[PDB]
């Protein structure tokens, strides 16, 4: 019953216990169908490991770095990470698919912004944009140096990482997380 390593969660090969993510971190990508449905599992997952999720957005290549400026512009104007509405806005922008153009994912990205009456990210000021940079370059650090490959996936004390693929269900998961976190 015991969660096993190599089974139900990994030891990061370079640690990220000291870099200052969220004890309990899910790393995402807002491209990923997968973790736009993980999503909608995230209360349950958050009330029985019994701490709040953070979140860090990963890049596997240079088309990603416009959705990781995007979620990383929505998550600087809000207290913690946008909430699973605003989220939900973001995978659909991301996720509009083949027949989309992409000045209409770029018109379905803006809209998130003002629809809640926050700044988007081609208005962004100075001060803005200086705020944002920091923030997109601490995540691309934070992915290379945890060499993450398999979304949506999530981390605790910046060490252990949790093999969703090793758990029949989010109680699982939410137990596994509470383990390694009371270690
Ligand atoms: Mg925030």
């Amino acid at each position: 019953a015991d969660p096993k390593e190599g089974v139900q969660y990994e030891v990061l090969s370079t640690s990220l216990e000291n870099d200052g993510m969220a004890p309990v971190t899910e790393v995402f990508a807002l491209s990923c169908g997968h973790c736009r449905n993980m999503e909608n599992f995230l209360p349950v997952i958050s009330q029985e490991a019994g701490t709040d999720i953070g979140k860090m957005h990963i890049t596997f290549n240079q088309s990603a770095h416009i959705a990781s400026m995007f979620y990383y512009a929505a998550e600087m104007q809000v207290d913690g990470a946008p909430d699973h509405a605003f989220m939900e806005d973001l995978f659909a922008a991301t996720q509009m698919g083949e027949g989309t153009t992409l000045t209409e994912q770029q018109e379905a990205y803006s809209k998130a912004f003002t629809s809640r009456g926050l700044v988007s990210p081609y208005d962004f000021n100075e001060e803005q944009r200086d705020t944002l940079i920091k923030k997109v370059d601490n995540a691309k650090m934070l992915s290379e140096k945890s060499g993450i490959s398999s979304v949506p996936t999530f981390v605790v004390n910046g060490k252990y990482n949790v093999l969703i693929g090793g758990h029949d269900d989010p109680k699982q998961i939410a137990d596994t997380i509470r383990y390694l976190l009371e270690k």
